[PDB]
């Protein structure tokens, strides 16, 4: 029912995808590491969760970068799309969560209806390509600075998405 497509450099978004899966049900969510994925794998789901950390100051994580150049080959109309990222707001206050911002911008143009928007309250940052009229395009996690907050963030966003998705 939901395909969660994640990239990871140092394992944190992956560890977070697993918590997400387990919050919905591991029956409801299928995980796909986008290092092993085909862009046409995204066609298999009408409900997508897109996980990407921002790397090297504002860049997509390297596996998502590879897939990004082909998002063009896919039709996202009729799909509902949620985004999550891991990032470091203290180290990169100017580019916090840019990657999910970049991914959503593209997937949105190609058809996908974004669900899963999230309050910027309680984050300390200057700018982000994830910002959308005062909210983040999706769940912003910081395992570097706010890891005590992650569990309850995920529980709360997942409950939100169960509603947005119709589950
Ligand atoms: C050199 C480098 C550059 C980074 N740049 C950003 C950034 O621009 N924006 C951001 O939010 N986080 C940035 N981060 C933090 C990572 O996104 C964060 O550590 C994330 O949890 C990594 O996810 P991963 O473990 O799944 O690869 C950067 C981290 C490193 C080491």
């Amino acid at each position: 029912k939901i395909g969660l497509f994640y990239g990871t450099q140092t394992g944190k978004t992956e560890s977070v995808a697993e918590i997400i899966r387990d919050e919905f049900g591991n029956d409801v969510v299928t995980l796909h590491d986008v290092s092993q994925a085909e862009v046409t794998d995204l066609n298999d789901y009408q409900y997508l969760i897109i996980g990407c950390p921002t790397w090297n100051i504002g860049e997509l994580q390297s596996d998502w970068e590879g897939l990004y150049s082909e998002l063009d080959d896919v039709d996202f109309n009729g799909k509902l799309v949620a985004y999550f990222g891991t990032g470091d707001q203290a180290g990169y206050a100017d580019n916090f969560q840019d990657a999910i911002g970049i991914l959503e911008e593209k997937i949105s143009q190609r058809g996908g209806k974004t669900v899963g928007y999230w309050s910027t309250d309680g984050y300390d940052f200057n700018d982000s390509k994830a910002l959308r009229n005062g909210k983040f395009v999706g769940l912003a996690l910081d395992e570097d600075n706010q890891s005590d907050l992650t569990d309850d963030r995920i529980k709360s966003w997942v409950a939100q998405l169960k509603s947005e998705f119709g589950l």
